[PDB]
Formats: structure tokens, sequence, C-alpha cells
């Protein structure tokens, strides 16, 4: 679970494709660690566009 | 009988060919002291390679 607030006012990125690494990509990154059964952590980035 | 605790994330060793006399060609070094009908300490090397 995670909680993260919007901005209401934030208009939508200028480049409507996708990327991964790109600035104006998308509009707020977010990262979230679990472990696996054998306990490794797994990374998985929350891109967050509009 | 010994209990061994090893890491998931531990990457395989760079040198394929293994090798006694580098540290590098086994993941771990393992000890052990063992007895005979005599007396004599045998200094009973386990390596673990990965």
């Amino acid at each position: 679970s995670m909680q993260i607030n919007l901005n209401s006012t934030d208009p939508v990125p200028s480049k409507t494709p996708f990327s991964v690494s790109d600035a104006d990509s998308y509009n707020k990154k977010g990262t979230v660690t679990v472990y696996d059964s054998q306990g490794n952590a797994h990374d998985m980035n929350v891109y967050f566009v509009k």
C-alpha cells in the first residue's frame, strides 16, 4: 500500500508516447521495493502519467 | 554436520576454472577439524562454489 498526492493543475506531459528514461515522458515517478520468496529485493518503478 | 547460510544475490565467480591457490575461485571456505583413531587432527576444508 502507498499514498500519493496528485497535482490537480498539472498539465498533460508534452510527449504523449510513454518512455522509460525521459523527464517529460510522464508526470511523476514512484518506486516500491518488495522481497521475493528467496528474499531478494525487487525494484518496481511506478510511473504516473495523465 | 554444519549449517551454512548462503547468499542468493551472490554472482557466479568470474574465473571459470577452479583454483585452490586463488580465493575468488571458491565462494566460501570451510575448515572442519576431524579426529582419527590415533588423535591426529584432520583440517578438512570444504569449499562452496556457485
